């Protein structure tokens, strides 16, 4: 069958909107009334790989764009990347590993951990207007945790 999606947001657990800030750039700040609305609407695909109760593989493309969030080595590092692809292939239900988080439910939030680099993690910064990145460390200044919204 087709790959099945939901249309979300997230906001990191300080509270942080999520908005594309520049070419493929993805920023973190503090949203409320009409600023928000420009706030990122992921289509968030639940995919092939390794699952359990708590742990469930998905990709995250933008809303209406050939774009997914992706997992590669940049000058010898595990980031976060923006990563295009061809319109007519994506979804998939076998996204490659690169576009994979593991969503982890703990304590009422959400964590995306890279499928590709283990114990790396969607993050943000304490402060406004920063890049959201791949993080490999918790229990730290970097947020590691979101919550989800479902959008129509
Ligand atoms: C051409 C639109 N570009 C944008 O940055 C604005 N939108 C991006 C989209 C993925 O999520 C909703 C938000 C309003």
């Amino acid at each position: 069958a087709p790959v099945r999606s939901l249309n979300c947001t997230l906001r990191d657990s300080q509270q942080k909107s999520l908005v594309m800030s520049g070419p493929y750039e993805l920023k973190a700040l503090h949203l409320q009334g009409q600023d928000m609305e420009q706030q990122v609407v992921f289509s968030m695909s639940f995919v092939q790989g390794e699952e359990s109760n708590d742990k469930i593989p998905v990709a995250l493309g933008l809303k209406e764009k050939n774009l997914y969030l992706s997992c590669v080595l940049k000058d010898d590092k595990p980031t976060l990347q923006l990563e295009s692809v061809d319109p007519k292939n994506y979804p998939k239900k076998k996204m490659e590993k690169r576009f994979v988080f593991n969503k982890i439910e703990i304590n009422n939030k959400l964590e995306f951990e890279s499928a590709q680099f283990p114990n790396w993690y969607i993050s943000t910064s304490q402060a406004e207007n920063m890049p959201v990145f791949l993080g490999g460390t918790k229990g730290g200044q970097d947020i590691t945790d979101f919550t989800m919204q479902f959008v129509s």
